């Protein structure tokens, strides 16, 4: 598209309607972009002896980027409700990215007054990493996404990437990337940017919860025709009754003893924590007692491990040591905030397919029992994969991640984003943005010296993201009502999901996705 | 249709699927029919001096009838949920009635043993009052409908009608009806009955509740340009300031004083009752203090009067003297049951359009105020209709009535069934049923005497009712979540809407229809 | 497995009466029976749990048709709000009198051959 100065290069498209078979979410926000790194690429690295498991090496780029890898970027509270309460599952389909109404303001600090004006002849630069040649930095829960509330304005984040490193140093195999060596479209006021993307085939999310259990799958009325051993010694114990091999036919009575066809999902035990700050051990163990992995001799915390249940029945107070995603309430410092200032997510719908995160896995034998030796039991704390296991993945919440770029390696197992969502080989490419550097005043004499005197300026405009969603409708013969998400009809202070007395949108609680029931 | 003995004349069609634009409810139940009134039409009437406001005159017919004027006859608990939580409104469209799998069993009491067998050569008789010539006895909350639970069997009710009466006596203008003077189809085993009906145009029900109020409709920020009088005397009161006419311009501050364009709905004050059996007056006033009407010098209790709100804000304990429909729990005598044995329905969603049932209506002047006379106020307890009034009708619950035959008179006002539902000029006609009388053993000598010796027999079979429902989808731009009906996810004793330990379906609570919000 | 053909026939409905000390059994011709197949897989699948009531190994043997019972999500002896109650009457079913029959055809999906072999080599 190509138009003029006094002619808007786009309209405000923010709406969503339903097709019963699918739903299209249109979102528009206002963005602002500073000049990052002073038009410079900078080599960043770990502090000279400041930390060990946090060593790193990379670069800081003068470029910014757009992101909307949060569900609340596209769905409104209400829409999310309809979605959750009605559909077995859902998925992404298409994508439409649009940049418009661009304005480049240049600022000057004269005396003690900052004046801002229009630099019409100035441009901005956009390009999309569709060949996936730039390090994919999205899908890491970073901030700078689109505001949940449409009326809010946001600052466009800065691009920074990491590389292979040996402590504070780097290896010869490390990689340096210049985004200037990429063809980019430059835009003046009245120019716009267009982009269309098509999601790959990716399994529906589980917007459902099982009404049956793995162990409670059989028939309560009929007995099995299979036999198991339940008595090794205990006979008609009185006279001459040491031991005897006795077998029983499985019945509704021997419910946790019946033959089985399937196993629970894998596991990686997490430490149990209480929300009550006195049930816990009087010691600081969020690192020395937490489950972690290490690569290249570098410890890294296994935060959202395999999908495991948060708590067993009749507790609802013990959450796993970081066994789930925790969201921070609006207005709360990034450094050591209170327990009443965060929102911990409960994964208690997957109890029927998944092992409890804090609890064990089960029992394993590890000896040759006999008259000479007593049978030994081992408590299994870590279980790899097994032929016959079935599990449910995590959950997506209104403010959770949407997709994630599956790493390009030789092998993957069950490539679903650990933080939750859709694992994509080729995910919505990265869209870069940056203000074209404008040389300040040059000398009448020639200078070979690198240019570093530029006019200070920032850009602003609108951005629009349209996404189509395929839906999986609900087909259940459940007689009684199922559970639905709802607002408290009671007389209330402030309205859930709303601005306050001085204009600040706030998301009260996290929103699960599993409210509807399907069988096994 | 015409087939044989060992050939079922129909299948069990009980299911419901959705079309997003409409929903079709198919229901099948098993019915049983005795021989009523001993194959006789009987003249019934009021007891010789047993009651005065309960005097009556009519007849008892040997016929039975089919009824399904209850929503739970067609919708399952779950379906009702989907319906309620998703649609602005709904309505009836088509109808399909089917009778089949008929069996006529004749019983004989020989000694002390009742033997039951097959009388194949016996018939049953059906016909549908489509000319509306038989007194419409449906839409009166009578019992004998189709069981909420599909597995339950029901007894087919008996037909009885009333006529014009003068106390215990009747007038010459009274009417006697013989259902034998109607053409009816007789069916043997293997015969079936078919019937299709088409609902008329009738306004959608309000499956919504207003998010705005009548008095709270204007703009909170801007002031009106209209003026009202708010001060008659109170001036700069000190010296020589008796009285002065002063007017104010309506503002957000004068909120309950601003000019108005609309009025609340009509009213007929009801007496206030408390659920706490000690707040009330120590006197029995359910008749001597209740609002009632009288025709022909006969008192009749105004049970579900005009649609009025049950209680004002911050109470939820005071219900109107019969100002709403009350349902009896499963297993509870018809005579003086406990308060904890009934379900009282709350009409607290229509607070914004309707006057409170127990509270007053407002203030009216009734004198010519002056220096000589002080202004007089009258508390209005009864308000007819008024140009500019707007009201919401009652509500339909999972177990409430569906339709009602609007009486054929010279005039109607707002012909909506007082008990709630769809007022129909021509509602689903009455379907009659009766076992064809079989003469027992006759004498070898001729007798002119009326025959009264018959073989005792009862009929049984299946019945199927299919109804199509037009839906009005939800189109709201509400940002925050709306309230939804849901089951308590908590650890529970018995499951809501389910059979118990010995096989008895029970409906826990009444189900409203207004969960979604629309503006004014 | 590849294909499947299910057929019900020669149905007879006998009704019994205990009069004095003698049980008499006779024919109730006008009586029906009801069949339906969960093809939408909406009823809890209770098969494949080694239960009894299958078809007799020996053809000459007669068998009793088992009863349907299912389980749901539970919290000890209690149930959760997310539990599910199923009524098989809310399913369209075909009713049969004497002389009526039931027909059904099914097609297995692609599933790897079973190992009717044993390796002559070792790992
Ligand atoms: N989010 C997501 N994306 C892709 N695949 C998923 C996902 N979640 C579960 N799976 C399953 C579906 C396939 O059966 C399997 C392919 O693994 P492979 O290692 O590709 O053979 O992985
Ligand atoms: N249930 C029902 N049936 C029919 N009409 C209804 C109903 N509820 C409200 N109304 C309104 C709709 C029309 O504007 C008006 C016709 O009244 P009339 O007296 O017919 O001129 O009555």
């Amino acid at each position: 598209g190509a138009d003029g100065v006094g002619n808007s290069s786009g309209n405000w498209h923010c709406d969503s309607q339903w097709l019963g078979d699918r739903v299209i979410t249109t979102s528009t926000r206002t963005w602002a972009l500073p000049t990052y790194n002073n038009h410079l690429y900078k080599q960043i690295s770990s502090q000279s002896g400041a930390s060990n498991d946090n060593h790193y090496f990379g670069y800081s780029t003068p470029w910014g980027y757009f992101d909307f890898n949060r569900f609340h970027c596209h769905f409104s509270p209400r829409d999310w409700q309809r979605l959750i309460n009605n559909n077995w599952g859902f998925r992404p389909k298409k994508l439409s990215f649009k940049l418009f109404n661009i304005q480049v303001k240049e600022v000057t600090q004269n005396d003690g007054t900052t004046t801002i004006a229009n630099n019409l002849t100035s441009t901005v630069q956009v390009f999309t990493d569709s060949e996936y040649q730039l390090p994919y930095v999205l899908g890491s829960a970073h901030q700078g996404c689109l505001p949940p509330f449409p009326a809010d304005v946001f600052m466009v984040p800065q691009y920074g990437y990491l590389t292979l490193n040996n402590g504070s140093q780097a290896v010869g195999r490390s990689s340096f990337y210049c985004l200037e060596y990429f063809p980019s479209q430059m835009l003046r006021t009245g120019n716009n940017f267009q982009f269309s993307y098509t999601f790959e085939d990716v399994p529906f999310h589980s917007s459902y919860a099982h009404s049956q259990s793995l162990d409670r799958l059989m028939n309560p009325l009929i007995d099995q025709y299979l036999y198991y051993l339940n008595r090794t010694q205990g006979t008609t114990s009185g006279t001459t009754n040491q031991s005897r091999l006795l077998f029983s036919q499985a019945g509704p009575q021997s419910m946790s003893l019946q033959a089985r066809n399937w196993l629970p999902g894998p596991c990686y035990r997490q430490q149990r924590l209480s929300k009550t700050a006195n049930d816990n051990n009087n010691s600081n163990f969020p690192w020395t007692a937490a489950s972690k992995y290490h690569l290249n001799g570098r410890d890294s915390l296994v935060n959202p491990g395999p999908a495991m249940a948060s708590h067993k029945d009749d507790e609802e107070k013990f959450f796993p040591m970081h066994g789930n995603l925790i969201f921070g309430k609006e207005g709360t410092t990034a450094s050591n905030a209170e327990l009443d200032n965060v929102m911990i997510t409960d994964e208690e719908e997957i109890r029927t397919t998944n092992p409890v995160a804090t609890e064990q896995y089960g029992t394993v034998a590890n000896n040759l029992q006999s008259s000479n030796t007593a049978p030994t039991t081992r408590t299994v704390n870590d279980q790899g994969a097994l032929p016959g296991m079935v599990w449910q993945d995590r959950d997506v919440y209104l403010q959770g991640p949407i997709w994630a770029k599956i790493p390009h390696t030789d092998g993957h197992f069950h490539p679903s984003p650990l933080m939750g969502g859709f694992g994509l080989k080729h995910p919505p490419p990265q869209i870069m943005i940056k203000n074209t550097p404008v040389p300040a005043n040059p000398p009448t004499t020639f200078s070979p010296a690198k240019f570093a005197s530029f006019i200070t300026q920032y850009s602003t405009g609108q951005v629009s993201v349209e996404i189509e969603w395929e839906l999986q409708k609900e087909n259940s013969k459940r007689w009684n009502p199922e559970i639905q998400y709802t607002s408290n009809y009671n007389k209330s202070v402030n309205v859930d999901f709303t601005v306050d007395t001085n204009g600040v949108y706030s998301e009260p609680r996290p929103i699960g996705t599993r409210y509807l029931t399907r069988n096994l």
